């Protein structure tokens, strides 16, 4: 998985979800008056309302990745060994994976209120379905203000991360992340000077020789690397379209296509849908595998003093707009 | 640019095409009877119909790619810096490089008839519009055998090389681009046996560790390695939506997107249009960079013993569906 | 800086010293009555003897690698960036980082010995004149295993070493992790599963290795060193084993004009010690002399109390086959 | 193998040759009146001495890399599955692969006139007893060196603007993947990668970090012309001696690293330098980490037979005590 914050005049917050198989994930919004039952916190019956991409059970959103109404936005993406819950524990804030989503964002407006309020949490090993394991994951927390935190639950405890690159990708622990984009420092979109060979005329026979090193592999820290540059050097001070095909691009820069990422004989991981959620605005803008064309859900379009779920399908068929028929005249 | 030969069971052919600008390009269908006059061959006033993306210019379509009704196909490709023209000889069929395209697709059916016949071809250095310089140029030719060749006109004059791997990109010349694919041979989807330090349990933190040297940049070389690896695991054996689907898929891997390729202060090179044609239908499916959804044009639904060009076009907006 | 523990029949511990500047480094033989005197430890008046590389100021041996008569070796590395030190404090057992060398190799043995008792210690900010650079250190003894000492921002961390191999920066776990980009490599020719189906121009000899870095920096230096010591030859004899072990060191050599730490300031490798776990003998060569000389510790008295130099810096040592 | 021209102050010419077996070398001065019997040329009783590495047989010096009393320097290097030699024919000069360095080394001064007088060479296929797939680097006391290549297409002359050569692929192909690095640099880099972000710096020599280390031919060809390019200049012989000593060891295969076998491994069994202005030959080995040195100009070079020096030695430890 991959998830940015982008922020060319709004700001827009989405992910990569790679997978090799899908869990019925939906588009869901959660009106104001759907009440929350959290496994080991009070439940929340008004709280801000909220839209992202999710699974649906028992009347109970699930979510992948979402946003609420007063621009924050979280992302919950694969950590699968990295990460580690704790048992529930009677002196501190429990929040379970399945739930941190929901609870963020039903709370919490800006991320510097999630990082000071972090402090008393603990991720519990709580799951939603008993006799099964939850997910191993962290995340990525962004708001209007431009700036981002990584959320990691690891074997040393919870910590909180200030994320200089406003992009997040799976392992290795993110301060190690950052070590190793260090690394690609000579990485330029152009030509590099001549700093290589100094007397010597290369043969520049190609453009863009200054990425020959920019890494394209399917794997987590090639991912990282890669949208870090593709979202920095992205345009800015667009328009509401622009910015949203913009924002696809980057993603796309670092989609996995079939074949290409095996965890199996004849298995792989590939991208499964792609979300776009403009913080400002409140719309969700996405695409999938079989599904080229970007498909929008705004929630403000919705009645957000409700109290019941509203599910669209996030999976779609490949939209193709024929513009040749037959001539009958 | 980027372009591949895709034979999941059907078999489809088109390119990204990659430049800092357009060149008033558009959707152009022309039929068996538009007769197309060559600045040194006979003129072709019956023919095979084809589909492709061409700019138009004095009723005369300038092809960047195309297939014909035949099931051929061919995409011309920058090739700057490496390409090198000719003045017209008597002693050789001369094909100006902006007519390739046209000619191949009017007058052959296979790789291999445009192989054996290209064997006394030069490559004119005529442009069409006087005054202007000709596009330097190679080409990708395939068809519904599963099989492409290069071409190639450089300083040594016209190669033509038989391409194992489906795919072309810019420079270097064609054999050079092969070698360089042997520095990636370690390469697997998946994850490697650790003969790197034997002895020694490796923390294989990520999935696809395998892939962590393969190539994402937005140069000639790094796009040709990837779109070949990318191509050569695609599924197979798919039917036609979704063999679609996963062409785009494999040119989207080495998608250029606005600031990576930067070809001079604040001028970009990106994927302006994406082609893909099924060679067996005669179907154009494309998308642009401005444009997600995929349209799709049949050439067989409009007359093809008409005489005239039959222009749609290419560059559209973003086509968002609102669902709520 | 790198340093490696090589296991090929006897054992060998040593290390490149890459830097800028010199700091009046000789051999040093400390023996079992020198008066060690620590800035919070109980002064040492008996201990081992040690023979390796320092500086002398003031009567006293500022080791940046050596050895002990019972075959324990520790290797102080640049860590600058990543180390960090700290008061003293009444709670823990202080050890100044200029002293970390001298104290260990004076009080323990094995490994394990220095592992057990490193659990209350602190690397104290204490500095020899009035600041102290910022190390980290490798550990290894003749069982052929070899641990990591870094003192950073989270307090002294102690790691097992799975690959017998130390440079700088990052924190030792980071180094381990980056290992796992290069499962792929191999010394010889990889199977290709990388385009099955197409017969690669494998052109060259060990085009497993393309993708092993050879740069100055850290971590390409780790790698690469983990790689030449991994598959280095084993069951040798002396000399040969004395000279395997340092073509491991010279894979990972800075040479001048690659490291550039200034303008026109070179970060190069100065010398290179050897050091048989097993005999007490220091072999060390440099880079203006090729020519390996050695220094056996058991040649001297051991029982003496003066500190006993030999020089390290030589002017190339160059046999001149004919004459006249 | 490495081989490269190292132009300080004098002009140094060598290489390493990397590979798994011995094949008999020695140090070998050939003097002005050594009978050359060429295959397909005149015999030469009377020409220019040289200095370099050969096997010995039949009284003949098979050169590996040597040079020449005139400051011209030829290395031989493993070329194996690009080099293609022709048959004997009557109309070009044919010249054996294993007798070019003799040939070019005892007629011509410079690497211009090489360039004159290859117009019309064919390289035979003719064998001293199959010969060994070569190409050759040509430099002299210019500080320029040219590439001699026969392959496929022919017999091709280039020059070499980075003095430096390997194996495969041929010699064009080098120089376009030369321009792959042109990002590299010895220190760190201006942050044109992530602008506006504070990226951590945390090695010395991040432009490095993509340098390549492997034992493959184009690593080998990269790094070398890096560390060729960026070595000390203006130095005196022993510090140029030393310093070219460290280029070809920035390079050098370590035993286990290069597999071409089953426990069967390529390595650099030694490295020459030899001064073009001085006639001096500066050798060590695996084995012999020390510095060697014959001076051709110490003999008697009026002289008509071979005079051999060992090239291969034990490890030369100074023992301190
Ligand atoms: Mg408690
Ligand atoms: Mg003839």
């Amino acid at each position: 998985c991959t998830s940015i914050l982008y922020s060319p005049k709004d700001h827009y917050f989405g992910r990569n979800l790679d997978y090799e198989i899908a869990y019925g994930q939906k588009v869901v919004i959660t009106p104001r008056n759907y009440e929350f039952k959290f496994a080991n916190l009070p439940a929340e019956k008004s709280h801000y309302a909220m839209i992202g991409i999710a699974a649906v059970a028992n009347n109970t959103p699930l979510y992948c990745d979402a946003i609420n109404e007063k621009g924050l936005g979280v992302a919950g993406l694969s950590f699968a060994g990295q990460g580690k819950y704790f048992p529930v524990v009677e002196d501190k804030k429990n929040i379970a994976s399945f739930e941190f989503i929901s609870y963020i964002l039903a709370t919490y407006e800006t991320v510097d209120q999630v990082k000071e309020n972090l402090t008393d949490v603990n991720i519990s090993d709580v799951s939603f379905s008993k006799n099964t394991p939850a997910s191993e994951l962290h995340w990525l927390v962004g708001d209007k203000t431009g700036k981002s935190i990584v959320v990691e639950s690891d074997e040393k405890g919870l910590h909180v991360y200030d994320n200089p690159v406003n992009a997040l990708t799976n392992a290795p622990l993110f301060p190690q992340q950052l070590t190793n984009l260090a690394n690609y420092a000579a990485v330029v979109p152009g030509q590099p000077n001549n700093d290589f060979l100094p007397g010597v005329d290369l043969k520049m026979y190609s453009r863009s020789l200054g990425t020959h090193h920019l890494p394209g592999g399917m794997d987590s820290e090639s991912r990282f690397v890669k949208v870090c540059f593709a979202l920095n050097h992205a345009p800015k001070d667009s328009d509401e379209v622009e910015s949203v095909t913009n924002f696809f691009h980057i993603l796309q820069s670092v989609e996995q296509v079939k074949g290409m990422d095996e965890v199996g004989p004849n298995i792989f991981e590939y991208t499964m849908y792609t979300s776009c959620m403009n913080l400002e605005k409140g719309i969700l803008y996405f695409n999938c595998y079989d599904d080229s064309r970007i498909s929008a859900v705004d929630m403000n379009k919705e009645d957000l003093s409700s109290s019941d779920l509203i599910v669209f399908d996030l999976f779609k068929k490949q939209d193709i707009s024929f513009i040749n028929h037959h001539h009958h005249h």
